[PDB]
């Protein structure tokens, strides 16, 4: 059910126990919104039998995102529609959404040919 | 600039110290995406010159909320694109973004005839 689903959602949330760079060095990409949303994916091919979402942050922590990001050489691209996406319906810790399957194939395939 | 918006929104959420009962009690009208996000605003005119964005819960919350809300006899709309856009953008305990002006009047308009 939707409600259930949004139990899971803050549930998979509060039960996680890694600081920020952590879960950035542990991602393949991040996906943002700029100065809003920050979306973590892990894909290896693998390893991971689909992408998972591996954090969220929002607001000013987005920032701080982009600094950890550089420093620990993890790309990170503007996606807005994904990340708004993302935030919405996906667990963290779990696979990515069915409807969302599209759309982070895409950015996959571009971090395949970096 | 839109970081130090960032910051602000981050800010004056965090510094918030009041209870979600507070909260609902507090508000003339939540405006929701239901199991995802919930938007309390204040408006009385007048005391308040511009109506007030009071709080914002998400996701298993929001079905909290809406309890809340019915015991204490505040309406609940269904806003999405209101909702959303307000959850990205307003302060709490500070007036509303420009932009949900008109979303926010049409709301509003509604509260008047009940």
């Amino acid at each position: 059910s939707p409600e259930i689903k949004s139990k899971r959602r803050q549930f998979h949330q509060e039960i996680q126990s890694r600081n920020m760079r952590e879960n950035v060095k542990r991602s393949s990409v991040v996906v943002a919104a700029p100065t809003h949303i920050a979306i973590g994916i892990l894909y290896k091919r693998g390893e991971t039998p689909l992408p998972l979402v591996t954090f969220k942050y929002t607001d000013a922590q987005v920032q701080t995102v982009r600094k950890i990001a550089e420093e620990e050489g993890v790309p990170i691209l503007q996606r807005i529609p994904l990340a708004r996406a993302l935030y919405w319906d996906a667990l963290v810790d779990h696979y990515i959404p069915a409807e969302q399957i599209e759309a982070t194939a895409e950015v996959l395939r571009w971090l395949e040919r970096q």
